[PDB]
């Protein structure tokens, strides 16, 4: 039996597995009232990828295909962005995934630069047209149809945008008004329901919460100090998938260390399904070292009773 | 824990020289070029060199504060004092070519401003934000990252205040003087570079360097642009943690099928971070998209590879 393990990384040399940022801290609060189904950043301990995860950085919250055509134009230009596999392949609608590996998990206005690269070369030019511009995909608008195989993305007063292969680079949220982190966009747009979802994750033992590796998001405007919250870094979902090392239990024990003291700073539930719990109530700060990580200890079950964090 | 590199898929892995997804391997001559990356440098016992740091969204990162506009006239230029990734004062004593991450090539890197205020005013929920497309020119006389600072243009020339910034990098703004291999001067015009990350070239006759290859955004222009880096960045967060000791100067590795489970090629990978091929020329390099290297044994300079 592979022995588990995670990374040695420190969360200061990894990334947020939702969206391509730093990861700044580490959280926890309750959310009784929440549920958290995220479908990026989703692995299970044993390497299998859930959701819409998929193992590229760059790649999370991107979209990839090409343009073709438009509705609504003048002051608003909204393009028709057929989306494909970041690997290029065309886009199975029949697939059993919730959409489009690494389409955004939630709702909001996604803001980043919609870049182009025309498939052919004028005569005598040096290569193939380009042009990129700022962009918005909202992922509640009722276009908002990954899993159909297209989306609208928006350029305001921009209508340079043509039939031609495209790429979308995340790079934060137009603004925070009707931004929800936990809220799964309809991937299917209006009047269907998501399917191939990664399973929410929640304690099931009383007096834990949910520890949560939190970035920074930008904002385009807005007041606000927006972040984004992942249950594993994405260094953890290449560490699994390449290890696939066998879960012997439900829950595997874990303790931050720090690695210049030797001394072990709190015990936290690591539990099949890819997500931590730790013994805590509230949502006060997680007092921990910069230098410090997580390392595997033993398997345990659902009951074990963690010192509180 | 003897020596290994990672069996992730280059479609699973990302480009250590600019935060892209690879494309495909790539190799040709390189006798005529000074191939010194500073970006994507790590040996194989997981020292990192150069700038390179493990955070792939900070890879041509830049983070710090605006300190209002770069020289007079122009209110398009601001003076952007650069800062470490971790939020530290970067010393410019420090024995780096520049803060960590700083991109490592001659050009117009195009992305995103972003600010979000210090302080909340009373009556607001939280800070003001702002997000402005901007053009960090590696090539200007003011882009002096080993001195604190460098210059950052925006087409807004106004809504720019003097608050805490990050700048995420998208790709280049044209391809006009884009060099990948011409390192910076990161101390202005007529200092010499520091801390460099040593040039590699291939010492055995008959073979030449092999290259991750990753399509770059351009903002305008004509051309396919493309920037090439030595080893993934997984690579690179692989040996960093893994610290195994090398052995000899070289690890034989080999590109496996691991559906049919055939070996396809071999190739040398050397301790400084790179590797090189039996190859004459810049041909495609025909492989399937599930291939990955795996070690086989430390060799030495003398090893004869088998043609690629």
């Amino acid at each position: 039996t592979k022995p588990f393990s995670v990374p040695i990384l420190t969360i200061g040399e990894m990334t947020n597995s939702r969206f391509p940022l730093p990861i700044d801290m580490l959280y926890t609060s309750p959310t009784e009232n929440i549920v958290v189904q995220p479908q990026n950043g989703r692995c299970t301990l044993e390497g299998e990828l859930l959701g819409t995860t998929q193992l590229v950085t760059p790649n999370i919250c991107a979209l990839r295909g090409e343009i073709r055509g438009h509705e609504g134009s003048g002051d608003n230009h909204k393009w028709h962005f057929m989306v494909r596999s970041p690997n290029g392949a065309a886009f199975d609608p029949t697939e059993d995934v919730p959409a489009p590996l690494g389409t955004p998990d939630f709702i909001g206005d996604v803001f980043g630069v919609l870049s182009q690269r025309n498939r052919n070369t004028d005569s005598g030019q040096s290569g193939p047209a380009n042009r990129s511009h700022d962009a918005v995909v909202s992922t509640r608008d009722s276009r908002f149809t990954p899993k159909l195989g297209s989306v609208m993305i928006a350029t305001w007063e921009t209508s340079d945008i043509q039939d031609q292969p495209t790429r979308f680079t995340p790079v934060g949220l137009e603004n925070p008004d009707h931004y929800n982190q936990w809220q799964l966009p309809n991937y299917s747009g209006a009047l269907t329901l998501n399917m191939g979802l990664a399973p929410s994750v929640f304690p099931t033992y009383p007096g834990e919460q949910i520890l949560f590796f939190r970035s920074y998001i930008p904002l385009k405007g807005g007041y606000g100090d927006s972040h984004i919250d992942c249950l594993v870094p994405q260094e953890w979902i290449q560490h699994f998938y390449q290890e696939s090392a066998p879960s012997q239990t439900d829950v595997a024990l874990i303790r931050y260390v720090n690695p210049e003291t030797g001394r072990v700073l709190f015990e936290a539930k690591l539990h099949r399904q890819g997500y931590i719990t730790v013994a805590r109530s509230g949502s006060s700060p997680i007092n921990v070292p910069a230098n410090g990580y997580f390392r595997f200890d033993s398997w345990v079950n659902q009951f074990y009773s963690l010192a509180p964090m």
